[PDB]
């Protein structure tokens, strides 16, 4: 089996910005989720080879993970906060699509998503 190329974290002809909201997404949102006890399945792209999940990238066609998000934020890849919020939501949705209610990985995603929502609720005005 083979893994796909990971999502890009740099693209020189994509216009970039730093906004106060994107700074909050790195310094508050990403940092809070990244340090959580349940972060570790989400800190890098799913390695379908090592996990023996040959169907993962047959089912998940828009993969996303916090390692990618972290690099995108550190590289100022985004134009706006909504792009980054969408990446987080894609990561969570992929987990719920591939897995089953009650699976450990789903409980982990749910805990991280609760914290994500608590922090996003306090996103500063631009
Ligand atoms: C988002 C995600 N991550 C991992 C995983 C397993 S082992 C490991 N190791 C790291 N160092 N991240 N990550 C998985 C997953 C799934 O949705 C499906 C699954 C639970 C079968 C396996």
């Amino acid at each position: 089996s083979m893994n796909p190329p990971p999502p890009e974290t740099s693209n020189p002809n994509k216009p970039k910005r730093q906004t106060n909201q994107l700074q909050y997404l790195l310094r508050v949102v990403l940092k809070t989720l990244w340090k959580h006890q349940f972060a570790w399945p989400f800190q890098q792209p799913v390695d379908a080879v090592k996990l023996n999940l040959p169907d993962y990238y047959k089912i998940i066609k828009t993969p996303m993970d916090m390692g990618t998000i972290k690099k995108r934020l550190e590289n100022n890849y985004y134009w706006n906060a909504q792009e980054c919020i969408q990446d987080f939501n894609t990561m969570f949705t992929n987990c719920y699509i591939y897995n089953k209610p009650g699976d450990d990985i789903v409980l982990m995603a749910e805990a991280l998503e609760k914290l994500f929502l608590q922090k996003i609720n306090e996103l500063p005005t631009e």
